[PDB]
């Protein structure tokens, strides 16, 4: 027979506290929270001025590349943090916020996954507190604003064809991807091409989490470029006056929300940009937040550490003077045996084999971690049941050659239970750890010697080559100013590589660079190796079609 | 003697939200919070207490002139000064778009001593209605086109494809737009616009549904093509509007603010009031009437458009009879009527008063002689109107058999209702259920215009175009024949000639093209060029607006 709960089953079953509690244990009195109902909150950003700052420490999560065997990597988060919190530990869990379009294509899903949730499950799938539109709406304010300086008079010599701003929404459309608009009447606008990109795509978002307050946020809003006007010079939100407005739709959005997990635990979802143009990670003022009014802090990055990590330490930890004190790389066997040339159909048999091939890709992430940014990590294997003894021990073999530990977690099953061996492990590296923190690379070099370095130091490539556009755009980039920037680049994240193709750690490979652009709000210039998809189609039976609502207003379909 | 209306909203001490929920008996558990001023009130409660069965107190005016005639201002005075006599009262609202704010400022819900707080708040989010609007609009835009890219099995053709995506900015760029362009996994390519959030479809069917259930319903009846075949394809054959009433399960919770003085007030909805009824929702509206024993709302841009669709589409919906009117005016915006320039109003002019009074006078026919419901005219007075102006105009009313009361809520908060209010309860016990629609539901397109033309705007009839005929001649055949009708015509008249000020005669109406709000329940007709989209000044009032380090937004108003 069977028997077996969903996370959607384990989310409605739960016993959400009230949040107001959730934030009494953070010392959070009731004046510093507005309240979304009585199970989210909204954190007000100036507690930071009026309390002492509790100096917590910082725990990154992060995993191998991603693979169709998945990683379970904010289900580690979540169950990590639940552990110290069962261990005595003052604790919060720093995590992103879902995009909404996606829930309507491909479904929608848990925060984490079995017992290791974040709750209310159905409001951060959707609207939660609202900051994906204030998001959008200051994306789409300043791209009227554009095409009304130019419908106007047009003084700031703008030129149509270098407009590099797009709109955005929230859906899954492709049909917005490449439009022309401004047709009609002369009264209509000035025709030209333009585009919708998802909302977390948006360059917004990314200065969003990447601002310290409020007065850090008018200003990153303002260096944003959305143009180049006929002498070549960038056009940004300030000259058209827009930023000023843009922070006042982010006023509300830019607080930090308060959540819980399953156990009660503190959780605090804000912010969520790309991994690949953009650095994949939650806010920085809800992970400077958490590390005020808690010892630890357990957040993550986005697709593996060849991207999110890298982009995590190299651009947020920049910018928001900060330093990890562990770092906790995600695995599982099965995940490492598809990395050998295993096909996703037989990934539940044994295959010592396999795994030994696959298993330098873990290799090398730990090698990134403890080496070149030298900072104390720990592997964290989601065990499942068909892991032989034997696959477990070549793991844990060929990690401790590296001077790193394997602890197994079992927090999908067991909750916060099941992640005490890690959590015991993440304690020791901090209470033995020492501050080596390296940057990657310094901001001084230029933007092909930070290429250069990333390429080598952690894809592992022999070297990075720029197509004749790329050549081009780079160097204008220099000229104009943004050669001391953190570099972004956009690869895919199912390989070391560029090459999604190449498993395990490919060698002997060079990245090609066909792309590149300024981020300045942000802080970063982004850099292509193919193709970016910033708008995802709806699939041809779309999820929508199975939500549905009954006379009570309760939502069946969702997951 | 006192300053502006965001200097009012400011030095103003509004109660915790819950206080005033526990003034209409609404538990905490009935309540979802937005801080401590918001409140979202759960729909189900209606489930689970026994209706009051309040009073309904419509509240419109003359057609809207540049002189001002303060509607809301009144709504929430008279609501304020039931306060002041002890009774249990709610005003009920419309919500306000947010792009414009950026256009040309914010402003304030009512203004003086009668406003709505948090001010600030209800001009921006609020409590996210227009997002859940907007994203109900735009999943249904890409589940129409996502259709015709993969398989278009329904034999959708494009160039019949009457949705529109939106978005909540005053953004002319997006009026016309060619999407689908790229390579062939980027789309269908095809013509397309967007018009603001208010203005979709989705907004008028979001305010004429009763419960959560009529909304998923009305929303499924949206029309949002044709095929090739000429038949009409739905957002039911999407299988769409489940999704949508999803995305707006919490939006159609009605919103729990309040006034000043502290009365109960209540934001749901904000639909245009020409190619929409321009009311706030029903919902909103029942829960006021199930949870006090008074309500006062409103409708858009006077009598002849506003309070024509309040009572022949909002009523006949919900099933809901208003027990007395408030027809707001002004001395200034009568004289301009009379012929007045603007720059004029400011002097005693009786001659040109009882030129524009016309105007007046044909409302108060209209609400007491076609609608058979008990009338009182509000003047919202000025300090240099003359004891003489206020007497003709009191005159000419009485003749109508209608009492004149005069307003100072803008200057004196409810006790400046407290006429007005007097009035509007004695009208409710003297009254009597005499109200009768304008039409039936059974008449024909072109015989439900010709009676709003003849006995509500004074035409001598109706006049169509040949695209109009056609358009029309298609609705009946489709089985559109038997729903309201929602005229589209300008504000500043009686007629559909915006010059033609005072009370018309010798017109008629030129209808221009005739559409269907399947998901709302009414055919719209034209008579002119319809604004879905409006432009950004030279100067936007953004360039002013600005947040200081502790997160102070300054420059909205
Ligand atoms: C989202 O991440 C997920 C998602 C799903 C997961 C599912 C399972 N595990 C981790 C997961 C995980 O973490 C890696 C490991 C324990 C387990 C035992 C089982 C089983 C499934 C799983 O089927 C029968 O016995
Ligand atoms: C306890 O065992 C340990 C402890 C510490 C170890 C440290 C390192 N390694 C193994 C270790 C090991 O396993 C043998 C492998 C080579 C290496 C290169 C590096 C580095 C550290 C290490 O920093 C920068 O470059
Ligand atoms: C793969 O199946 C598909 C996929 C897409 C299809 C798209 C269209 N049609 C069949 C399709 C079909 O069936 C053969 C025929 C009706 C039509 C009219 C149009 C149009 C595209 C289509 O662009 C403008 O006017
Ligand atoms: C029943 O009659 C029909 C039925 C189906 C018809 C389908 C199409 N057209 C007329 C039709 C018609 O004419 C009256 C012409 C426009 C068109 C563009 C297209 C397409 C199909 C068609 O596929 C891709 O681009
Ligand atoms: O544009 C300005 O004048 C300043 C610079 C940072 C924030 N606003
Ligand atoms: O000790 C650390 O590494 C972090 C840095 C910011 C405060 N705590
Ligand atoms: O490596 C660097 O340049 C800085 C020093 C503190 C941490 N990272
Ligand atoms: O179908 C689309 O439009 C995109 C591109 C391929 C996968 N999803
Ligand atoms: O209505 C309001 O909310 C304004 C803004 C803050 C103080 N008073
Ligand atoms: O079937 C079609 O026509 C589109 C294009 C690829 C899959 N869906
Ligand atoms: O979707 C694609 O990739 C093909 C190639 C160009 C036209 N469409
Ligand atoms: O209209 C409705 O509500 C249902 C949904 C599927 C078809 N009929
Ligand atoms: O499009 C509009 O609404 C304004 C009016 C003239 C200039 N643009």
């Amino acid at each position: 027979m069977m028997e077996f709960k969903t996370d959607i089953e384990i989310a409605q079953e739960a016993n959400p506290q009230d949040i107001r509690d959730i934030a009494k244990k953070i010392n959070l009195s009731e004046d510093d929270i507005e309240l979304y109902g009585k199970y989210k909150a909204k954190i007000d950003y100036n507690v930071l001025n009026r309390t002492k700052s509790r100096a917590g420490k910082l725990i990154l999560t992060t995993a191998i590349n991603p693979t169709p065997a998945g990683e379970g990597k904010t289900t580690t988060s979540i169950g990590v943090a639940d552990a110290l919190a069962k261990l005595g530990k003052n604790v919060i869990a720093a995590l992103r916020e879902p995009s909404m379009g996606p829930v309507f294509g491909i479904k929608g899903g848990a925060a984490g996954g079995g017992y290791a949730q974040v709750v209310p499950m159905e409001d951060i799938n959707l609207h939660f507190t609202g900051d994906m539109h204030a998001i959008g709406a200051a994306n789409n304010l300043l791209a009227a604003m554009l095409d009304n300086h130019v419908y106007q008079t047009n003084s700031l010599n703008i030129n149509p064809k270098r407009i590099t701003w797009r709109r955005c929404v929230d859906m899954n459309d492709r049909q917005l991807r490449n439009v022309v608009d401004g047709l009609g009447k002369k009264v209509d606008g000035v025709t030209r091409e333009d585009g919708f990109d998802i909302t977390v795509a948006s360059e917004v978002m990314a200065a969003f989490c990447l601002s310290n307050n409020i007065s850090e946020l008018k200003e990153n809003l303002g260096n944003i470029v959305v143009a180049y006007n006929y002498s070549g010079k960038p056009v940004t939100a300030r000259d058209l006056n827009a930023h000023g407005a843009m922070a006042a739709i982010l006023k509300d959005a830019l607080k930090p929300n308060l959540v819980q997990t399953l156990e009660g635990t503190p959780a605090i979802l804000h912010g969520g940009p790309f991994a690949n143009i953009a650095h994949g990670c939650n806010s920085i003022i809800a992970t400077k937040m958490g590390m005020h009014m808690a010892d630890y802090v357990v957040t993550e990055a986005g697709f593996g550490a060849d991207l999110g990590a890298e982009k995590f330490l190299d651009i947020k930890c920049r910018k928001a003077g900060i330093r990890p004190d562990a770092v906790i790389i995600v695995a599982t066997v099965r995940a490492l045996k598809y990395n050998g040339g295993v096909a996703k159909d037989q990934l539940n048999n044994e295959n010592l084999e396999a795994l030994e091939k696959g298993l330098p890709n873990l290799l090398k992430h730990i090698e990134n971690i403890t080496q070149v940014y030298k900072i104390p990590a720990v592997v964290a294997i989601n065990r499942f049941p068909l892991d032989t003894d034997a696959e477990l021990a070549l793991v844990r073999s060929k990690c401790e050659e590296l001077g790193v530990k394997v602890a197994l977690s079992e927090v999908w099953a067991n909750g916060g239970e099941g992640g005490i061996e890690v959590a015991n492990e993440v304690l020791k590296l901090i209470e033995e750890g020492e501050n080596n923190f390296e940057y990657c690379y310094e901001e001084d070099m230029t933007i092909k010697e930070k290429l250069n370095a990333i390429a080598t130091k952690i894809y592992g490539a022999d070297g990075v080559n720029y197509t004749k556009e790329a050549n081009k755009q780079i160097a204008e980039l220099e000229e104009l100013g943004f050669g001391n920037l953190p570099v972004c680049v956009a690869k895919t994240q199912y390989s070391l590589s560029d090459d999604q193709t190449k498993l395990g750690r490919p060698t002997g490979f060079t990245i090609e660079v066909r792309q590149a652009n300024i981020s300045a709000g942000a802080g970063f210039v982004v850099v292509m190796t193919g193709e970016i998809m910033k708008m995802p189609g709806l699939p041809k039976l779309p999820a929508a079609e199975r939500i549905d609502v009954d006379e009570n207003g309760k939502i069946s379909g969702l997951f």
